[PDB]
């Protein structure tokens, strides 16, 4: 319950879209056809500024020739983007947030196919929309993420994740077998398909078909779903956000793991390896239409079918 | 998270009508009573033929200054609570103090339960530990529940459950959150209930395990009539509204912690929030460790 | 699979308070009796003040065979039995014949319905052709209830299924279920439920039982909200049979209900034995058992629906 | 039902993983106590070129008595009148996979946990498997699952009988898998999601376990349909008839391939205009129960699955 209040009146604003879409293309011309209208900087990806569709059109205007090139290069400064406008379905908003690993500015997310959960806003009469959005205040939740360290045994990466972290098996066959600890205490062990470890934004993703309940994404807290458990008894586990989840293989493991994040950068997960998950103190701010309660009640009523008579 | 000092005022609570807690009750006091604790306990305990008859407990039985719950100078002389018996004497002891609640420390005589971390054996350390302050504490959520139909208020502990109750015919009940009307439930009934309560009989509905540290709201359907309605978890801060359906015929029945089951009919709301009077509870060893054994043990959870 | 020798005599049954079925009642009747059928009723309609009072129907209410529930054996009296209204005419129908059952066909108002395949627009083609022999049969299996007490004895028969609950009484339920006189388990809880495939679909659906095919022969337990994670419901084989009483270390009673009807009390001594009865309701199809099974899937609980 | 020899059992067949090590001693006095008792034993050519059992001065009398089990000509001739198992349910599994046509009664026993497949125990041996050579021993005919995958390149067709389930998923690859799923030719459902896993009633308490079905008697003639993560919330595991036949398919809608998996071997991948085709293969497997199908049914559901436990 959040108003988004602007330090200063906005100015830049990258959109972005899903590439390999022609169906996007002709409300993308638009949308910036609107925003160069409103005297302000546009980013755009330099991946789709070269595409011929895009490029050799008559409407190239002054809105092409100002198409300035997203920051792309290392991260040079998130403060060069005010909000951030998203055009298909949710994978965009997922795929802008990987782009952004640290402070994220306000995403203002369009649906063109179905509503989806993380797209709230409708593409059509956007003008009055995105000059609300601008001008006036707007509701956003802080959607918080998760902040994963693969640590190779000792090689370390890092990674931001939106949805969930897929601890599961790959091109092997027989049932994952892994341990989760917690804050350094061993908390169980997973035998099965795999485990899921989502925050409540996630909770109607991919976490949702296996069996965990639905939360709204403004309560705080980490999210811990088995796939396919071996035992009748394994309940998902619902964990306050300051908690350190650590999974690893178990040492009587014969094969490894795969761990995907968003579905994505799939990596094999071997013994010795540890998945260290926090919450990242970079939450996502996503716009949304009224007010978050009734945008995340019509979404569950719409994207999935809960409680339908 | 961890409890400062502790001065010199205990009360004691114990389940009535049972003669397993006889012998170590009187055993505490026993140990209380030695050092520097002065120990509290109900009018109703006095009452006992069996408590006061005690000759060679007669001497200690003097000093057992009565706890009357008649205004919040009984919480200023309470420094902190010990409970023998099941997770039951926790919930009466929640119901006991409707304002702020001192930390409790309760014990287990049978089954470990969830609200009963601490055993019975070798007590007079754990006392002594709990005197000195240093054990952890567990702040657990409480739902301040608005009977209007008159109006009463509730503080509940666990849950508070709406149902077919005495009469039958599965009835329909609207649910407003914040004002918005977010479903209707139609089945047995639904359950609202707070952190604590997801090992409760939320749990047995389908619900997921819940840490009690985490700040939130569950709603459970009983037995829902549709196959997509799942439990919905949403923030403590929200306020829900509880209505019978315009359209409906029978009316319904409200329970909180099992106990005072009262009818809701036409007309009748419900108001369910997040208290600013939480329960605090003495962990054992630490939150998370005392919460995932006793989902091993009392439940079976993950057990295979 | 399919029947034919459906002639002559035909009951029909529709809900007992009124509604706006007396119009569609009044033109099956008139229907039936054009196509030179006997119609037989219930005595509770006709004594019903709006059928009596008309003068449109005449010749026709003065034709109704009255139906008597148990003075007459009704093995060749009732060939064919029309239902009008939801699932819960079905069951009072079901409820009536405790013996052999004439096929049913049953037609909705409101709501699909599992049990109202029908529906009731262009119902003269559907009554011609069911007349014919022309359509197919689901043989929807029963249970045979018996209740003892502590020395008379029930012989209760249920289609949906029977469930053990609380009741009036607010403590939570304990009771033990053994199967050929094996304890299969102790139930803690809301309560227990066993169901026919037919009531797979019920109130059975509500608590997490899986939808089974009214065609597969077998019995469902599954319980109301178990104490326990790991209680999942089972099915097991038609031939079993269970009994279910009180645990004796029990402190208070239980409740049985047959199809939310009969609400009485269980107490120490008394047992609940459960078999699957050798008279099934032999319910028609507008298609075939398949197809209107997963359309009354697709229309009732909306499943699998993206 | 109960067993019935139209004639004295005299050969018998004796199967054991040929990973394992600590079955060496179970299978050598299993063997001793067999050929005791006036039998045949059957094993099959690994178990022979296995270099610890060949390699045994006391066991070498019974090794030269063995009778090697070919894989072919086992169908045309009844030679096999009784199997023994030693091993988890998968060593049962490779029995079942062994015999694609009539399956002689199984005795199957565990040495590590208890399983659902393996009723016997070994300890006290002996008793058990005298009593079940001419007393009546209950069996449970559990039902085999009739798998056809037709290929479309004029289209290779391969055929294989399941007793746990047949899962068809995302296999080695993709992210979300769109099946069709028919009935006797009428379009059931679009499973979209992880998967689906069509089992048998035996399979019940496998991996279609894990995925919210029902537990089921092996004695209920029925198939279990039951849906791995699916994408809906309403998706809800269905049992069908054993007369249907069940037609699994990629949506013609669908961008990348599917797999699927007989019982966790033979995984292989589906592609547009392949079809899977499973009935009801008529031919069961006879388990072999110690005291009673549904006494030990539930025993197994107990301490296996810890099912209802408090």
């Amino acid at each position: 319950s959040q108003r988004l209040t602007w330090n200063k009146s906005p100015k830049s604003v990258l959109v972005i879209k899903k590439m390999r879409d022609a169906s996007l293309l002709q409300p993308f011309k638009e949308l910036c056809t609107h925003l160069m209208e409103e005297n302000m900087i546009v980013y755009v990806e330099k991946k789709v500024l070269e595409d011929p569709a895009i490029a050799s059109d008559e409407s190239f205007g002054a809105v092409k020739k100002k198409f300035c090139t997203f920051r792309e290069d290392y991260d040079d400064i998130s403060n060069q983007i005010d909000f951030i406008i998203c055009l298909g379905g949710d994978g965009t908003l997922l795929y802008a947030s990987s782009l952004f690993q640290g402070s994220v500015p306000p995403v203002m997310a369009f649906h063109l196919g179905s509503l989806g959960f993380l797209t709230p806003f409708s593409f059509e009469n956007f003008q009055s929309q995105v000059t609300q959005v601008i001008e006036g205040n707007a509701a956003v939740v802080l959607r918080s993420r998760l902040k994963v360290r693969v640590v190779k045994e000792k090689q370390a990466m890092q990674y931001q994740v939106l949805n969930e972290v897929v601890i599961d098996r790959g091109p092997s066959s027989y049932l994952s077998n892994v341990d989760v600890y917690l804050d350094g205490h061993l908390i169980t062990t997973v035998q099965g398909d795999g485990v899921i470890v989502s925050t409540p934004t996630g909770s109607t993703a991919y976490a949702a078909a296996a069996g965990a309940s639905m939360i709204h994404p403004n309560v705080p807290a980490i999210m811990i779903t088995p796939i396919c458990p071996h035992s009748l008894s394994f309940r998902p586990i619902v964990v306050p956000a300051g908690v350190e989840l650590k999974i690893m293989l178990s040492p009587e493991a014969r094969n490894t793991a795969w761990v995907s994040f968003d579905g994505r950068k799939r990596q094999e997960i071997r013994h010795g390896d540890s998945i260290s998950i926090t919450t990242s103190c970079y939450p996502l701010p996503s716009i949304c239409v009224r007010d978050p309660v009734s945008d995340w009640f019509e979404s569950l009523a719409q994207c999935l079918h809960w409680n339908v008579r």
